[PDB]
């Protein structure tokens, strides 16, 4: 590990998001910021809100610059409205650099802020093509690279605990690492495998094959990427295109048929509980996602365990049972590889080489019999045809 200053700089959990500490303004105003590879705007609460115990105060910053422009971002989940400006930004547990970046000061929001998440803003790490109001609003990471010597690359190690974290526990727990400008080798085991970033907007990738316990889901691979597949730390679940979701759930039910689970469970709405320590991990199948490799006709696979797709949740009775919600859900906007999937891997966003790397995470949750895996290579033909075109 060569980036020790950034190791363990994340806090949070899949259900409420992972955040990094940042400072905005002069003198510096400390704020916790959601790490979101699924959007491209740097936005912070800038006005009182029931769920915020602190917010960006522009009138207290000598370096604040008002852009005199409004901004609106409608996420899949929620929305916020704000005022555009720029100011000096730093990451305390990051590269020792200060940059002037665009900041959307949030003045109105609906279903955006999460009660108890402990974060006051969002860091959209994706490309300008999806930034609001338009692609002219330079994303934070672009500013960072243009203004400093920081390598055009960042890596994420999101660490799920494998068990419920209460309100005090999640505040004192290390939730992972965001390494700005590099790859830290202590965060993963085995080899890193790269998949091409298909297009620079979201971090778009191409899935070429899907297996449930080694059994081919056997769908036209173009279904797996309808209308796109993205890597998104700002989404909890593995979200799958309607048809893929239906087929995957049918296969996961078949593999786990020794136990019957209520429809509410499969809909990701209701929790299932087992007596402490008795979770039957072995009846649930591993899920393998094959990703286009950098070599022609070559792919690699990332394999996740139910310890990743079953999300730990506190029992409504706070009892001693181990409870979980099914963290795979349907999408109408393509595949979303959310935080529960990212928790099994060290993920390298290699912007400079337009590729995303995957390696088994040093902090993924597993059991004595199975482990998450990143394996390759596999001969795979016509992978370009798995990509969806409008
Ligand atoms: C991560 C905590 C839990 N959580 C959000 C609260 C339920 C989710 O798991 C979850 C579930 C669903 C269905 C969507 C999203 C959800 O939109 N998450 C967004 C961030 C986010 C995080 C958050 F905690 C609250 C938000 F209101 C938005 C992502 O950016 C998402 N990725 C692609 N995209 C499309 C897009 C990109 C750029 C501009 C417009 C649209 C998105 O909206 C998150």
């Amino acid at each position: 590990g060569s980036f020790v200053e950034m190791v363990d700089n994340l806090r949070g959990k899949s259900g409420q998001g992972y955040y990094v500490e940042m400072t905005v303004g002069s003198p510096p105003q400390t704020l916790n910021i959601l790490v979101d590879t699924g959007s491209s705007n740097f936005a912070v609460g800038a006005a009182p809100h029931p769920f915020l115990h602190r917010y960006y105060q522009r009138q207290l910053s000598s370096t604040y610059r008002d852009l005199r422009k409004g901004v609106y971002v409608p996420y899949t989940q929620g929305k916020w409205e704000g005022e555009l400006g720029t100011d000096l930004v730093s990451i305390p547990h990051g590269p020792n650099v200060t940059v002037r970046a665009n900041i959307a000061a949030i003045t109105e929001s609906d279903k955006f802020f999460i009660n108890g998440s402990n974060w006051e803003g969002i860091l959209g790490l994706a490309y300008a093509e999806i930034a609001r109001p338009d692609d002219s609003l330079e994303p934070f990471f672009d500013s960072l690279v243009k203004q400093t010597h920081v390598p055009n690359l960042f890596s994420l190690q999101l660490c799920g605990a494998g068990f419920p974290l209460n309100q005090s526990e999640v505040l004192a727990s290390v939730g992972g690492s965001m390494i700005i400008g590099g790859i830290d080798h202590s965060l993963y085991t085995g080899s890193l495998w790269y998949t091409p970033i298909r297009r620079e907007w979201y971090y778009e990738v191409i899935i070429v094959r899907v297996e449930i316990n080694g059994q081919d889901l056997k769908m036209d691979c173009k279904e797996y990427n309808y209308d796109k597949s993205i890597v998104d730390s700002g989404t909890t679940n593995l979200r799958l295109p309607k048809k893929v979701f239906e087929a995957a759930v049918k296969s996961i039910k078949a593999a786990s048929s020794t136990e019957k689970f209520p429809d509410g469970f499969w809909l990701g709405e209701q929790l299932v509980c087992w007596q402490a320590g008795t979770t039957p991990w072995n009846i649930f199948p591993v899920i393998s996602l094959y990703l286009m490799g950098e070599v022609t006709n070559q792919s690699f696979r990332i394999t996740i365990l139910p310890q990743q797709y079953l999300r730990p949740v506190e029992d409504v009775a706070t009892s001693q049972d181990d409870c979980y919600k099914f963290a795979i859900s349907q999408s109408s906007t393509g595949t979303v590889m959310g935080a529960v999937i990212m928790e099994g891997f060290y993920v390298v966003f290699d912007r400079a080489r337009k590729r995303i790397g995957f390696a088994v995470s040093a902090c993924h949750v597993h059991d004595e019999f199975r482990t998450a895996a990143v394996e390759g290579p596999f001969v795979t033909l016509d992978m370009e045809d798995c990509g969806y075109n409008i």
